DNA sequence: AGCCGTAGCCTACGGCT
DNA sequence: AGCCGTAGCTACGGCT
């Protein structure tokens, strides 16, 4: 992949490693190919500091930039022979280019230190900004980033060699803990000569923050990360409610990609594919139409070849978006306005769960029955001092789309008091009787997130290696008529029980769920048990609630204030129509009518507004029967306002009805105890 | 790769060639594993026709398909040994399926023709219609087509060999004009069990072969656009891409434009409009590109998804008056939109910026030409219905390439002009200069139209390399931004540089022929034509653009006044007004008895019954008596308009000369008179 | 020793000094 | 000849 430079005089040759294969094609044309060379690098590297020399050696693009600079590794590291006395690292402005950079760096300092000792290693410095390298042209890539007249270079220095031992250990290593509290520690700091030490300290962190507050963990109020509510508010804002016609995933994507979500394509399209998916989401919220993919790991088809809109639950996610109920922001180039949060009308991040591995920490939330997690809802509302077993008599456990059994409440009870507990989940699979004292077991339901396909092939693997006894054949008779159907023969000889017993412990026929709670709360991870979950959930519903309420009083008192103007022009419309006539201007005749009725500028506007068919009979009548209305409506919605009971009550209502019209059976059976 | 059935019971197996890796996919997932197995088709295949015995043995789906089955070919060929009892060909309901089934039937009737005669060969039917099989989940594919018990499937039946000799060789072979004869002789009946293998083939090439022809790559003589072409142009317009406004991203621009007209891959659709930015490619870019759009060294541009775009200027004069019932729309491939069947095209595009286009039975190659030039032509045509191609050429001097260079002679131009066809010389712009002290170089600023910079450059240090080419020192491409074209070649000292120079037009493409063919699709059939045909059809196009857009715009100004003359009539007597108006219980009343009182029509008493208070200013009554009295001398303009056809005439002209006055601009290519 | 989920071509077709 | 242009691997954490 490497573009080499016609020179052949190191001193003045100079190697670019470049994020992206669309940076490295414009870099290749735009770069002065006498002296320049460009290595294109796919996207994030082997992270050498957690690797196996093995892996190391035999990995790619390691074995290109070795090959690249001639100069060796390690002990045989010979700086004489560098075929260019600058390495410049240049990759995008942004925290995943931040990522590459601790990446590449941590590949120069444990295997190529000479080469930073000497000076040879450099960080280009594009553009900042939002666009990154692979939207550039290839002369603003060499004005801007390459061109020795104009670029600005930053010379990686080593100062502490002991301070730089363990910066790496500490950001790049296996111990996750002391780069969690890293993390944590900096955390308000997060988003020529470069120290070494100071530059992965600051790119580590920029992208650590980022991949915890901004990609892989959700937040406690929606349930939902970034790109997952970019997902529906776009199909929202594309007015793709159920009752419309499916619409080309490309489009949908293509929208979100452009107006919210500045990422590869396929990292917005599978996140869409997967809340499609009855098998992975308790309650999908997304209808796809097409090939979605299957149990088995088949993917979807390609996004030009799928269609989608919102499923109906996903509405009272989205329900009351444009009633001040949520805060929007800046979208990534300040051309559009995305929400914080969505309404959220149902708790979803317990409903659907989460699965996340960020930095520093991770997530892993089961999903739950909607029925007994608006009920818990309730019961919370009436006892704020309820406890989490008393939570635990609504909610029983996990219930996943995928039926199956758990084992015990012990687990389950772990993971709801502290946020963390090992759940087994066990497939649902019977023992027949069959004729001649043959047995076969036949298998129903498999555990959460678990290939079907592939679990069959650890059984086939296990009976071909002769590690289990018994097995005379194995088939999978899945359809849609009778859902997952399983089927495993066992010999005469054989004893059925002692085969399905020793499948759950060396398949994943029985499958742990390692639960650990780790959401966004006010934006900030933490790892919280079922009662802080139920809270932060309840108390978004107050508040969306509140401001919906306050949004409907102001919109109520502006449209009776209105009311009232028309009302009074109504009553003496000739001398309204005289006043209008005898006036020159608009402004002439707002000032006249203003001054002459006590009208406001806003109910003078609205009367200037107003039709010559608003003057027959029957709109008297209708403006009259709105105003007395809206005036019921305006005490109602006080009322509300009021009392801080009126406004709970009214919470749970809104609740009932959504469990009613959404709450389903448990599918999961929690068995003993 | 194939996805193998568990059962190795021949007879109870089959075999599905399925176009496509989603459909691939899906129908491995919906399949009867134990009976059932799949091999997916990449897309078009290996025309075993036109291919010599090592290309095809060598070819990976061909060998796939040979593993697959176990008989060999031949020869060589058993039946005994037959994998599967069933190949079931299985493709989309769409022209381009028609085509792989084409292929295929063609490899297995000159390859494998005891399996067709022993009935092993089948045509699946999946659901018809616009879906393609990748559009479909694994449940339908199933049910619809590989499900036993619901599916229809044609077996292929071989009836006559003579005739189906004859036939695989007219439709598959080399032989173009047999073919091409063909698909004209049968045109009209394109695109409206047992099943003989002589039947399916014709019927199914002569439905891609037309589709091919007439949408696809061959374009319209009157904007001188193909299909894809003329949807992204559209698209850019519907969703507003103006050059005044933001550009937008291409994912995006693209996205929009396959799902509503254009279900084909987005790698066709995008690479069209990145061409259509290229100011190396396009004498008059269509498309405003922001990112890397390429370059003349066959780099292709960034991803869609980095990349942005917008129209540029000139493009609004194809798209100006779309919406003034100056085209015609028609239904896009699924009813759920409305697409142009032509755009108004106010400069003449076919010539302006050329074509290029390969399609079955025949292909295209128009160069692009001078604007200015162009506009005078038909200028000059509009005044003289008999004028000759030889005065029109007193306008037209011959092609402008947007990479400029020299033309050698005018007498493949004229050819071409005449006929349609001609061969035309393209040289590079090349300067010997001195470098000190007794050295001289050739310094190349200009290059053929179509050739590859990079790929030229090669040529040359390749015949350096192989002692080809005696006298070159070094080679070196020093263009630039601001230089631009620059490639430099050293001379040794001593050397002659114009016997160098000389070999490298005869030996590299620094010199280059392009040869013309001018057919383009006229009243939606293929034609070759010549200039003067060409820019009869364009003018035309014009009278009927122009003409359609008066008579629109009469309508629109005698709707617009008869609305005025209902409010003039309701300020004249609004104290009437307002009192019947309020006299009235409901709308339908006021209606009926505004209509009735003041002798007014329905549309008139909506209009005052919609009509807002603040109009009854004083300075929105003058406004409405303005406007009507504007409206009265254009009405009368419009109607001067359709009386007349030399005014209609002039008209054009005059439309056509502003567009010359924005848009003109210098010849590029010298033509030199050799 | 791997798994979970967001991130970073070949070919048809015609013509041609 | 071969070309033109519209088509059909890794990071990260935590379990095991
Ligand atoms: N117990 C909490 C602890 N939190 C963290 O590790 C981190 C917090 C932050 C953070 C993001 N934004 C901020 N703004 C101001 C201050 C801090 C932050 C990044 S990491 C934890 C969470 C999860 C698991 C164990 C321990
Ligand atoms: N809408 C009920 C109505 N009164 C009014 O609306 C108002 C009118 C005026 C007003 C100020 N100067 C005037 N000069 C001419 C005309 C009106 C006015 C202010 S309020 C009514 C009034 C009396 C009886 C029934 C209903
Ligand atoms: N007539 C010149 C000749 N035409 C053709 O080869 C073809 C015409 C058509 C066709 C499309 N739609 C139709 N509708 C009705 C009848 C025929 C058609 C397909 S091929 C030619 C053109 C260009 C070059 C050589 C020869
Ligand atoms: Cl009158
Ligand atoms: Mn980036
Ligand atoms: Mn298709």
């Amino acid at each position: 992949k490497l573009a080499d430079c016609s020179s052949k005089s190191p001193e003045e040759c100079e190697i670019f490693l470049v994020e992206g294969d669309s940076a490295g094609g414009s870099t290749k044309s735009g770069r002065d190919s006498r002296t320049q060379a460009i290595l294109p690098l796919r996207g994030k590297i082997l992270n050498v500091e957690k690797a196996r020399l093995d892996r190391i050696l035999n990995n790619n693009e390691i074995r290109q930039m070795i090959t690249a600079f001639g100069t060796g590794i390690g002990g045989d590291f010979d700086l004489a022979k560098a075929r260019y006395h600058k390495i410049v690292i240049m990759t995008d402005a942004d925290v995943d280019g931040a990522h590459i950079r601790t990446l590449l760096l941590t590949f120069f300092y444990r295997f190529m230190r000479p080469l930073i000792e000497a000076g040879y290693v450099y960080i280009a410095q594009p553009p900042t900004g939002y666009k990154g390298l692979g939207e550039m042209n290839a002369d603003q890539l060499w004005e801007t980033t390459m061109n020795p007249e104009h670029r600005a270079l930053l010379q990686v220095k080593l100062e502490d060699a002991i301070e730089a031992d363990q910066t790496f250990e500490m950001l790049m290593g296996d111990v996750v803990e002391n780069r969690r509290q890293f993390i944590e520690d900096n955390a308000v700091y997060a988003n020529n000569e470069r120290n070494i030490t100071s530059e992965m300290r600051e790119s580590f962190l920029d992208y650590a923050m980022s991949v915890i507050v901004a990609r892989a963990l959700p937040d406690v109020r929606d349930g939902l990360k970034p790109v997952h509510r970019r997902i529906l508010y776009g199909l929202n804002e594309q007015g793709m409610t159920p009752d419309k016609s499916y619409k080309k995933s490309a489009r949908i994507v293509g929208d979100v990609m452009g107006k919210y979500h500045p990422h590869g394509d396929s990292s917005i399209y599978e996140a869409m594919v997967r809340m499609a998916q009855d098998f992975s989401y308790r309650y999908p919220l997304v209808d796809g139409q097409g090939n979605f993919g299957s149990m088995d790991g088949d993917g979807a088809a390609a996004m030009r070849f799928t269609e989608a809109r919102m499923t109906k639950i996903t509405l009272e996610l989205l329900r009351d978006i444009n009633k001040d109920t949520i805060d929007f922001i800046d979208n990534y180039d300040g051309n559009e306005r995305e929400p914080s949060v969505l309404p959220a009308r149902f708790p979803n991040l317990l409903a659907n769960g989460a699965s996340g591995i960020a930095v520093g920490m991770a997530t892993n939330i089961p999903p739950h029955n909607l029925t007994e997690l608006i009920n818990g809802v309730l019961s919370l509302s009436k006892n704020p001092d309820i406890s989490i077993a008393e939570l635990m008599e609504d909610i029983e456990g996990p219930d996943f789309p995928t039926a199956g059994l758990i084992l015990g409440k012990s687990g389950i009870r772990r993971a709801y008091e502290t946020g963390r507990g090992s759940i087994q989940m066990r497939s649902r699979a019977v023992i027949e009787e069959r004729g001649g004292g043959r047995q076969r077991i036949v298998v129903t339901e498999i555990p959460f997130q678990v290939n079907k396909a592939r679990m069959i092939e650890k059984i086939a693997e296990l009976v071909r290696d002769k590690k289990i006894d018994g097995i005379t054949d194995l088939r999978d008779e899945t359809s849609l008529r009778t859902g997952v159907r399983v089927v495993i023969d066992v010999r005469k000889d054989a004893n059925a029980s002692v085969i399905l017993n020793n499948l759950y412990k060396q398949t994943p026929l029985q499958t742990s769920f390692g639960v650990n709670m780790i959401a966004l709360v006010n934006g900030r991870p933490k790892l919280i048990n079922l009662k802080e979950a139920l809270v932060h959930y309840l108390e978004h519903q107050k508040t969306v609630v509140r401001r919906r309420t306050q949004y409907n009083l102001r919109k109520a008192k502006d449209r009776a204030h209105i009311l009232e103007g028309l009302r009074i022009a109504l009553d003496h419309i000739d001398e309204i129509i005289s006043t209008i006539r005898e006036s020159d201007t608009d402004k002439v005749a707002m000032e006249s009518l203003q001054q002459r009725f006590k009208l406001s500028e806003k109910q003078a506007q609205a009367i200037l507004d107003m039709r010559l068919r608003r003057l027959t009979g029957l709109e008297r009548d209708k403006i009259e029967a709105e105003y007395n209305e809206l005036l019921n409506y305006i005490s109602e919605l006080e009322t509300i306002l009021a009392d801080e009971e009126v406004l709970l009550q009214l919470v749970r209502d809104e609740l009932t009805e959504i469990r009613d019209r959404f709450g389903d059976d448990r599918r999961t059976e929690i068995q003993l105890g």
